[PDB]
């Protein structure tokens, strides 16, 4: 009754963009422990030949994690990233819960990238990842999905080809879109001026607290270099909980959710920063929103793949209530409605 | 009118068994060395996260490979092991090539088994086997295929199911039947006594020289109790050629076919043993099939994938002859033309 029919529509399309890869995630299960049975002297001509108890496929990439948690949530997202034609059931899977998939690009050759990952029963992962159609994401032009849906609200710059995602940041940069720096697995492949490059006007940065040292020592910046060029710094410190810093150094940290199980960290991250995005694109504060993220990361550890877990008011009130007290699971209840 | 009728038909059969793996072998590029950057510190915190620059997709399994080396050259093959629905493709490929697979148990439920494998710039490998429907193989009574095919000349008791191994080994010493103990990749994982329940009353032991010392470790044999065991020992020494052995010790040792390339390691074995028995059924003698199988075992290390070389008589004469001499290229190429 209250609401303004011309403006609300006319905000309905800053959307999220998100920019990363898009991937099969093929999960095994090794029966054992790589650091005990592992030894130093298996490093020097490498042979391994493990017994695996437990192979599924499941969707994945970056970019599909963070947009189909986005989707699921409620929020308004686009899926910006290169796939192959097989990309058709990932595409309707998206869709069915609201992920725009038009500006995804379809390789005329290429398969969509391939993430083959073997996890131990201590959570140990020993994977590789073959990047295929991922490479093509260079030739995407975030000015014709702007020109197609409008300017987003923001842009995250996940894990991608690189060469998109130091274009992607540049061309948020020039057409003034707010963008998320969130590099992981690059911050360990790129160098300190690379990793600069894709820092610069962030307005979040995204890291775990190893990723947050490793961009330090090869970027050769301070803390207070990095503050300087980014409006948030976001740093999460596993069952620690969650670091979200200002550049005048006043910081929130918020505790985790309490895992009733530790089944495959794959796509925690993602997870988090999905919910943290989405809690703050539907007006909670950081301390609120950084809850809702520590609930969706929980989820995600829980359950074997990335896009496995569900939504359930009650269960995520009860786990939220449990972990931060009525008041804050309220909130987050009352804006995802 | 020279022949005696009664004889050449008695040498006339040449019909092999081959049991052992069925399986998609998944293979990756790795553009480096995993030598370069695997080091000890990496196995506090077990955390790998290769890029892979190729994935292929490609049939698979010991005796998949076995079953389709003998064919292509010429055999008499019944392929003998477990795999799933999936495995329709497959079958149209081997039975191309004049494999028999009315023996192969198709699972109800399971999936054929997978090999993912990724490969490094100097052929070092890093490998999960998930078995699938291989466990099944353990359901397959080498009774039914006598039956089917009558009692056949040899056969393979391949990388496979363990207990599968086991119970086809027991099935041949009980009916009588030549058998081949190939263990090969089981070596790393059986016990010493189990080993032992897989060698007594070979025709053949296949291994590599490493495989050879470890059988011998873990059994507690001596070489001489080994040759007391079997008919006769073949042991692969790489670059230095094979060993053929006979319990009194008379040694026949060929050299190897110079390669052109070293592109997969992945079953050059199962390929020398493939050519070394086809030769055997074929007549030819212990050096002249040995000098076949080191061919087939090049063309395998010189393509990706274990079933993805070409056989050409002329191009076979010519790399026989360099290795070997004409007459012995001839003589390989009359037999098996
Ligand atoms: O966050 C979890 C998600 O990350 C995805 N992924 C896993 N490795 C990667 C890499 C990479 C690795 C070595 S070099 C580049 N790059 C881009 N995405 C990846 C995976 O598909 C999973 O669903
Ligand atoms: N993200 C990484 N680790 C965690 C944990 C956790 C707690 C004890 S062990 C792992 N709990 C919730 N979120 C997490
Ligand atoms: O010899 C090359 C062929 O061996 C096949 N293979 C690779 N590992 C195995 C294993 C195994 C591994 C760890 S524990 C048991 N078992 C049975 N077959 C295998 C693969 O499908 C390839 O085609
Ligand atoms: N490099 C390692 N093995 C080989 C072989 C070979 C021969 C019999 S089995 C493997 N042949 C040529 N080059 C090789
Ligand atoms: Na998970
Ligand atoms: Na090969």
């Amino acid at each position: 009754g209250l609401q303004g029919t011309e403006n609300l529509y006319f905000q309905s399309h800053m959307t999220i963009a998100v920019t990363g890869s898009i991937a099969t995630d093929h999960l095994m299960r090794f029966p054992g422990r790589f650091s005990e049975q592992l030894l130093p002297e298996h490093l020097h001509k490498v042979s391994l030949s493990f017994l695996v108890d437990d192979l599924v496929m499941h969707r994945g990439g970056v970019a599909g994690n963070m947009a189909f948690a986005i989707g699921v949530l409620g929020g308004e997202v686009a899926l910006v990233g290169a796939a192959g034609a097989d990309f058709a059931d990932y595409r309707d899977w998206l869709k069915a819960r609201g992920v725009n998939c038009d500006h995804v690009l379809i390789s005329e050759t290429a398969h969509t990238a391939r993430f083959t990952c073997t996890t131990d029963v201590d959570m140990a992962q020993i994977a590789s990842f073959y990047p295929g159609a991922m490479s093509e994401a260079r030739n995407i032009k975030l000015a014709d999905v702007v020109s197609a849906i409008g300017k987003p609200e923001l842009v995250i710059i996940g894990a991608n080809d690189p060469e998109a995602m130091f274009l992607h940041t540049e061309e948020c940069r020039k057409l003034g879109l707010a963008f998320a720096a969130d590099p992981s697995q690059q911050l360990a492949r790129l160098s300190g001026e690379e990793i600069r490059r894709l820092v610069n006007g962030a307005a979040y940065l995204f890291t775990n607290d190893y990723e947050w040292d490793l961009l330090l020592s090869k970027t050769g910046w301070s803390e207070a270099d990095v503050m300087a060029q980014i409006d948030l710094r976001v740093t999460t410190l596993g069952p620690k909980g969650v670091d979200l810093v200002e550049p005048d150094g006043t910081t929130i940290h918020v505790g985790v959710v309490p895992e009733t199980s530790q089944t495959d960290p794959t796509g925690v991250g993602d997870a988090f920063r999905a919910g943290f995005l989405t809690g703050r694109s539907a007006g909670l504060g950081l301390e609120r929103s950084a809850q809702l993220g520590s609930l969706v990361a929980v989820l995600v550890l829980e359950s074997t793949g990335t896009q496995e877990w569900q939504w359930d008011y009650e269960a995520a009130a009860s786990r939220l209530a449990g972990a931060y007290g009525e008041h804050a699971a309220a909130e987050i209840v009352a804006v995802l409605a």
